């Protein structure tokens, strides 16, 4: 019932999601291509993991990957930079390879299955990630007649995906790359000076500022 919240590892990111990620809702981050996204999944792949008085919620980790993006060395980084065990994280990591849309919607099938099997375990799931979420939808779909129909099977895996979050208590976070119903959007920008800059969209229960932060050693941090 009471609401988790993952810390992104970003103090300013983190201020700007009201403390961080939700559990019972899905956030999508979306952006440009280099903009972070697929970084800041990383990142939250680990955060999960800390106690919650460190920003997690001694959650494991459901990660649905699109586009083979997903490195291991990058989680055993983030870990060890921040005083984990990179291979205890990696082992509450379970990533699937979703070959195209239909796949996909059967992994989430599947996803509550392993989610079961934890819940009332130490580390249950806390994270589910879709890195990317409409990649295969895009590429799928496409053509007359093609816009009804991608974002009506778009809209049952988001509402598997809403489902899965609040029958478990566990936080969606989704990504989408730019150029339907979250819970929160995230629009993501690669800044001066490599920095990254974050602003919430339609979203009037949070600050209407931005949040900046650096992708660095630690995964994301201010
Ligand atoms: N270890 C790192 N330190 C600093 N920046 C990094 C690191 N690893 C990746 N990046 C930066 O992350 C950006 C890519 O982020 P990524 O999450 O893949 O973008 P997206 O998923 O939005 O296309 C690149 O600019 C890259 O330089
Ligand atoms: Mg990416
Ligand atoms: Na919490």
């Amino acid at each position: 019932a009471t609401i988790g919240r993952i810390s992104t590892g970003s103090k300013s990111l983190d201020k700007l999601l009201g403390g961080g990620i939700e559990t019972q809702a899905i956030t999508e981050v979306f952006g440009e291509f280099g903009s972070g996204k697929t970084q800041l999944a990383h990142t939250l792949a680990v955060m999960v993991q800390l106690p919650p008085e460190e920003g997690g919620l001694n959650g494991s980790v459901i990660w649905i990957d699109t586009e083979n993006t997903f490195r291991p060395e990058r989680i055993r980084e983030i870990a060890q930079n921040r005083g984990l065990d990179p291979d205890e994280v990696l082992k509450h990591i379970y990533v699937a390879r979703a070959f195209n849309s239909n796949h996909q919607m059967l992994l989430v099938q599947q996803a509550e299955d392993k989610i079961k099997e934890l819940l009332n375990t130490d580390r249950p799931v806390k994270l589910l990630i879709v890195d990317s979420l409409t990649s295969h939808f895009r590429s799928e779909y496409i053509g007359r007649g093609a816009l009804a129909e991608r974002q009506q099977k778009l809209a049952k895996h988001l509402a598997d995906l809403h489902r899965l979050a609040n029958l478990y208590d566990i936080a969606v976070f989704v990504t989408n790359q730019v150029q339907h119903s979250a819970t929160l959007r995230v629009y993501l920008r690669k800044g001066k000076g490599g920095k990254r800059i974050a602003r919430l969209i339609d979203a009037p229960h949070l600050p209407e500022g931005e949040a900046v932060f650096s992708i660095t050693e630690k995964g994301i941090e201010d």
